[PDB]
């Protein structure tokens, strides 16, 4: 697929990285000395993280879960086909390893943080800059597809991270099923009605419609919001109310006249509820709004560098 190409600045950083990461070897836990923490999430603390040996700073997820050792060494070598898993939408992957009751998860460090963070600080993130988010969600989904014929499960903004060179890249995709298991919890708010209601692809780009719908007017976008919120940004429910909301009400939408026809159309046709109408993949990588924000020449590290204040 031609969405699968790579540029040459994209094909060097690929290679620099794998070339960095022969170098690790093994991960033990003592080889660790802590940075700062870097945020909570999913069942675990993620730390900042230096690499004693290589120098190198990464990422580091413990997630602490008491098992037998059989199920953890499942984990750590279902864990392992992340090493596979090599392309500029994906985060980078470092290894796993068990120690002191606690599962390691060691990846790429995105000095940007995800964009769960990124909205936070920025309020709402603007129509371009969340079309460089749409294409990289995209060839990410693809990619797993195409060369792993893995879904993500759960997509949604904290799960997408960014860093000061302008790259956008996903993480956190099922790949352990033992994982899951002994964990069991993650929010489902960003979840299909179809997946609400008793699982395709199709699943992951509803979560991207939404996830794109919050970040654009800066709150999660059901309940939907009255026409005075909206005079507020542009001039509670329980999780079991919420549920049954997005399985039984419409689905959620930009507002108008503050986003383009060609975004609204995006969106709209991520979050169709009817699994077979909504676009797939192929069908969202020739949109209207991808097309334009491929040609878009968008500064999104200088965007988000000045947005959280990296300096
Ligand atoms: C609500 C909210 O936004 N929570 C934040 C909390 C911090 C977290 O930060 C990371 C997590 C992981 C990671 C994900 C899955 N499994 C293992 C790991 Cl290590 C890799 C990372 N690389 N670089 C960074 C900065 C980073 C992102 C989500
Ligand atoms: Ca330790
Ligand atoms: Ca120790
Ligand atoms: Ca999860």
């Amino acid at each position: 697929l031609e969405e699968l190409e790579l540029d040459e600045q994209q094909r060097k950083r690929l290679e620099a990285f794998l070339t960095q990461k022969q170098k690790v070897g093994e991960l033990k836990d003592d080889d660790f000395e802590k940075i700062s923490e870097l945020g909570a999430g999913n069942g675990g603390v993620v730390f900042k993280v230096s690499h004693k040996p290589s120098g190198l700073v990464m990422a580091r997820k413990l997630i602490h879960l008491e098992i037998k050792p059989a199920i953890r060494n499942q984990i750590i070598r279902e864990l392992q086909v992340l090493h596979e898993c090599n392309s500029p939408y994906i985060v980078g992957f470092y290894g796993a390893f068990y120690s002191d009751g606690e599962i390691s998860i060691c990846m790429e460090h995105m000095d940007g943080g995800s964009l769960d963070q990124v909205l936070k600080k920025a309020g709402r993130i603007p129509e371009q800059i969340l079309g460089k988010v749409s294409i990289a969600v995209i060839k990410g989904l693809t990619y797993l597809r195409e060369k792993h014929k893995i879904m993500h499960r759960d997509v949604k903004p904290s799960n997408i991270l960014v860093n000061s060179r302008g790259e956008i890249k996903l993480c956190d995709f099922g790949v352990s099923g033992q994982l899951i298991d002994s964990m069991a919890v993650g929010t489902r708010s960003y979840m299909s009605p179809e997946r609400l209601q008793g699982y395709s692809v199709q699943s992951d780009i509803w979560s991207m419609g939404l996830s794109l719908v919050e970040m654009a007017v800066g709150r999660y976008p059901i309940p939907p919001p009255d026409a005075k919120e909206l005079e507020l940004m542009f001039g509670p429910m329980a999780i079991f109310e919420l549920l049954d909301y997005i399985v039984n009400e419409p689905p959620p939408k930009l507002p108008s006249g503050v986003f383009s026809l060609e975004f609204q159309d995006f969106v709209n046709k991520c979050l169709i509820k009817n699994p077979a109408e909504r676009a797939d993949l192929k069908q969202l990588m020739v949109h209207a709004f991808i097309k334009r924000s491929d040609a878009e020449e968008v500064d999104f590290a200088g965007w988000l560098c000045s947005t959280i204040g990296l300096n």
